[PDB]
């Protein structure tokens, strides 16, 4: 299946390049230094975990800003490669106020802004850190979305080639592959 973007009205006119900066910075770390993965409250964490989950969520320690990576993923932890995250990335979730958990039938952002579907990475566990996974979904902790984008560019463009990240939400859904949201 081909990528699919939701996103609230509030976005229509922005570019999937502008937003995803602004909530980049609204996560906070746009300097870029290293994280270990969790949120001060534990808001976070994986479905069902401990360690491994159809999801991983994170809160920003800085905001409210959260994201909820979904599909099949593995933290390696101390394991060789360490701090490894791997295994299949279907989609990511992007907002704030993350709530629920495994016992609440899974995580969910209490403000949806976008998410990004069908993203159909996967990453195995002998590339450690240089996994594409692990760079998408780190870079959203990390003030660096570029590893997202060069995924989202290039599936947009799998569809249509007169698409990019430079597109508007509006013009990805008059192109049949975004759909809006209410605000």
């Amino acid at each position: 299946m081909s990528i699919s973007i939701s996103y609230s009205t509030t976005y229509s006119g922005w570019t999937v390049a502008d937003y995803l900066a602004d909530w980049s910075a609204y996560f906070g770390d746009v300097n870029h230094r290293p994280g270990q993965g969790v949120d001060g409250s534990n808001t976070g964490g994986f479905n069902p975990g401990p360690f491994d989950g159809s999801q991983y969520a994170l809160k920003s320690t800085a905001s409210d800003a959260a994201f909820i990576a979904g599909g099949d993923l593995h933290y390696t932890l101390f394991s060789n490669p360490s701090h490894t995250l791997w295994g299949k990335l279907d989609s990511i979730a992007l907002g704030d106020t993350l709530t629920g958990g495994a016992s609440s039938g899974g995580y969910a952002l209490d403000s949806q802004e976008v998410s990004f579907s069908n993203l159909g990475l996967d990453s195995p566990i002998a590339q450690g850190r240089d996994g594409t996974v692990h760079k998408v979904v780190y870079g959203l902790m990390s003030g660096d979305s570029s590893a997202l984008q060069g995924q989202i560019d290039a599936l947009l463009k799998a569809v249509d080639p007169s698409l990019s990240i430079n597109s508007t939400f509006d013009q990805l859904a008059a192109a049949g592959v975004a759909h809006a949201t209410p605000a």
